DNA sequence: AAAAAAAAAAAAAAAAAAAAAAAAAAAAAAAAAAAAAAAAAAAAAAAAAAAAAAAAAAAAAAAAAAAAAAAAAAAAAAAAAAAAAAAAAAAAAAAAAAAAAAAAAAAAAAAAAAAAAA
């Protein structure tokens, strides 16, 4: 419940590109190996 | 033959622009009244000129408002700190003349083709 905290650059680049990297993976760039959908097609369908 | 950079595939992030149609305003560029300014004519109040004159500076001298001296007291202006306005100095720049490289027209002449004669 401060206004500033410190953040190290190490952590927060971690965190912020992990979260990238693997909502990407799982959320829009491979297909699912059951349907061959990836998730924007299943959701226009 | 090694290094480096472009480009393309497909789901994601985020932007930009041209016109039509009417009615009003705002810039911005013109003709066109309208008055300063200037050239060139005749024309007419002012200086000149002269004689003649009388109104205000000199001069005597008193006296009455005065400018320096004295004192008390009020407080305007000057110089030192800071804080804004407004103008030359210097440097930069976008079109703009100069130069150099690529596209289109040109015919001279021949390869290949098409066509026909005897």
């Amino acid at each position: 419940a401060r206004e500033i905290t410190p953040v190290n650059i190490e952590e927060e680049l971690k965190s912020s590109y992990l979260d990238y990297a693997m909502s990407v993976i799982v959320g829009r760039a491979l297909p699912d190996v059951r349907d061959g959908l990836k998730p924007v097609h299943r959701r226009v369908l």
